């Protein structure tokens, strides 16, 4: 019998981010149960969680951002793995996001609309590359890691796109010296074909100067890649799968750097299950753009993933609201180009279905001054973020604020709205909020409403299970079980 933490492989399956696992576990425990589905169970490596070291240390020790949720790796890794034998399911304990950056700020301001340019030393990528061994230490410690994210999106050079050619050649030649001819080789004057779900074969040619700029644009993220991956091999003793982020870029992921990423990871014996393309998905938002050119884009980008035996992995799966799955067909087009053969990410949006769910009880009620209570601290506390000008501070928080604040002024908005622009996008901070005593008020005084109250357990139980069906029915995740089930049967 095949139950609890199991490595997946490269099969469809949804996964599934628990930013507090006492509260989210049961919901989508049922529902992946119900329609018998293997799932993964995550959180952020750089930004939802962090070792216990740092969701232990005092106040003020860590920015706000770093390990947010106040769920460490041991934690979530523990209660997912644990739950999951309880119920005789097969999940997979997933590592997601384990993040090159120079701080959770910065990883976050990534994914909030935030232009920040940052260029990162060499010191800190020492110190983020040290950290993201320490989160994995923690992660195997657990006895129930399975897969891991790997995000060097930081590493991207933006700059060779630009050099001249007589500055591209010059460093080309320089650090890839008498490797660079068999580089050039891989690709020059070769016709790669991609056939994709369509049955439309897809050709692709590359010039020197193209595999030029590519090399030069990706040798970094390449080299920490490597790194990250070489370090978890000598720490695992079961095996497990890498995914690729490729998401949270200025523009979206181009057919020929995903060939060129994917080839050159082979070359050095990386073989990732999955890649996450920027395929125009924002967080918090419905898709905004056209679903038949997302179709053709993610029908061309399986069909490249597919020929090195991966699938892609759809980040920001959430949409504007917490009913609104990704928009109407969205789902359908994703379907399409994929064959179904697809991995879908969710996470943070549990978490706006429970803030939500209390703003919705009357005032008066003690669930609707619990929400009232974590809206004004979050917002006081981003007031002071920006006035001190705190490590979430930037324009574009600012702006979101003066906005909320004209709204209300001229009727625009209802005092303390949970779909407030600054609350949506940085509500997540309440988690973190802590009282004198060093402690986590706002999500301990969640967690007891939910282990005291049984109106309210049930109410969001609910929720949470529908939550999980409505993304399993739309992307046709029910029996998925069957193939991870056909790629644990080949160890």
């Amino acid at each position: 019998d095949v139950f609890g933490p199991w490595y997946l492989g490269p099969i469809a399956h949804p996964a599934i981010g628990i930013r507090i696992p006492e509260i989210i576990l049961t919901g989508i425990l049922r529902a992946y149960k119900k329609r018998n589905v293997a799932g993964g169970l995550m959180l952020s490596f750089g930004r939802e969680t962090a070792p216990e070291w740092v969701i232990n240390a005092p106040p003020g020790k860590y920015e706000i951002t770093r390990g947010h949720t106040g769920t460490s790796i041991r934690k979530y890794m523990t209660m997912a793995a644990e739950a999951a034998v309880k119920e005789g399911l097969v999940v997979e304990i997933e590592a997601d996001h384990l993040t090159v950056a120079p701080s959770a700020a910065e990883a976050v301001k990534r994914i909030s609309g935030v232009r920040t340019e940052y260029r990162m030393s060499e010191k800190e990528l020492g110190e983020s590359l040290n950290y993201i061994k320490a989160e994995i230490d923690e992660a195997v410690s657990t006895g129930y890691v399975n897969f891991y994210t790997i995000d060097t999106c930081f590493l991207i050079d933006y700059s060779a796109e630009e050099m001249s050619p007589g500055e591209l050649e010059s460093k080309f030649s320089t650090i890839f010296g008498d490797g660079a001819g068999d580089l050039l080789k891989r690709y020059v004057g070769r016709q790669f074909v991609y056939i994709g779900e369509r049955g439309i074969p897809y050709c692709f040619t590359f010039t020197n100067e193209e595999v030029m700029r590519l090399a030069l644009k990706y040798r970094e993220s390449l080299k920490a890649t490597k790194t990250i991956c070489d370090y978890i091999k000598s720490k695992m003793s079961k095996p497990y799968g890498i995914e690729i982020a490729f998401d949270e870029t200025p523009s979206l992921t181009k057919c020929k750097d995903m060939i060129f990423y994917l080839r050159e990871l082979w070359e050095i014996g990386i073989k990732p299950d999955f890649i996450a393309p920027n395929i125009g998905f924002e967080k918090r938002k419905d898709y905004m753009g056209d679903l038949k050119v997302l179709e053709e884009r993610v029908d061309k980008l399986a069909a490249i993933a597919r020929a090195f035996g991966a699938l892609l992995s759809i980040h920001s799966g959430s949409g504007s609201s917490p009913y609104s799955g990704k928009g109407i067909g969205t789902y359908e087009a994703l379907l399409r180009a994929t064959g179904g053969k697809i991995k879908y990410k969710i996470s943070g949006v549990y978490i706006e279905l429970l803030f939500e769910l209390l703003a919705s009880y009357p005032k008066g009620s003690k669930e609707r001054g619990l929400y009232e209570q974590i809206f004004d601290d979050v917002y006081q506390f981003l007031k002071k973020e920006v006035e001190e000008e705190g490590v979430l501070a930037s324009p574009e928080l600012e702006l979101q604020l003066k906005r909320y604040e004209e709204d209300v002024k001229n009727g625009v908005r209802e005092e303390r709205d949970p779909r407030a622009d600054f609350f949506r996008y940085y509500s997540f901070v309440a988690l973190n909020l802590r009282d004198s005593s060093g402690k986590r008020y706002l999500r301990e005084a969640i967690v007891e409403l939910y282990e005291e109250d049984r109106k309210f357990k049930e109410r969001y139980d609910k929720e949470v299970e529908a939550l999980t069906l409505r993304l399993i029915d739309g992307l046709k995740f029910e029996n998925n079980i069957i193939n991870a089930l056909a790629w644990i049967r080949q160890f």
